């Protein structure tokens, strides 16, 4: 399972726009744009974690595919998460009043590429093995 590991962000574009397109206000987009966060995956059995580490927050969520669960996100919004495997990426939709957000996680060489989606924004972060 390509996902499996400890991933640090080496490059993101985009991630302001999206920010703002969240509603997050600016001391909190300034403290999260720089920030060099990271992500670690695991899985046991039906039950995948991913943790994210950074000095500024971090977060945990644990989920199974296909299994809407309630989640805190980053900057506070409480969301109904649901993820699913679709041809080997991990695709989770975040939904909170009437909203959406759509984060993919795929594999791509050595990398883990993330590419989150909110309106007419598309963010992409890349992430290599710690
Ligand atoms: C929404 C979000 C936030 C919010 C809090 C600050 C305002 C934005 N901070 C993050 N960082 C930078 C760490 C420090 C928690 C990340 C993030 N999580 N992993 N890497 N970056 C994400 C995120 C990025 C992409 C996909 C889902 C979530």
């Amino acid at each position: 399972d390509a996902f499996v590991g400890t991933w640090k962000l080496v490059s993101s574009e985009n991630f302001d726009d999206y920010m703002k397109e969240l509603g997050v206000g600016f001391a909190t987009r300034k403290m999260g744009g720089m920030a060099k966060p990271n992500c670690i995956i695991s899985v046991n059995g039906d039950v995948i974690t991913i943790k994210t580490e950074s000095t500024l927050k971090n977060t945990e969520i644990s989920f199974i595919l296909g299994q809407e669960f309630d989640e805190v996100t980053a900057d506070d919004r409480k969301v109904k998460s649901t993820i699913t495997l679709d041809g080997g990426v991990l695709v989770q939709v975040q939904k909170w009043d009437g909203k959406s957000t759509t984060i993919k996680r795929k594999r791509e060489d050595d990398k883990l590429v993330v590419e989150c989606v909110m309106k007419g924004v598309t963010c992409t972060r890349v992430y290599e093995r710690a």
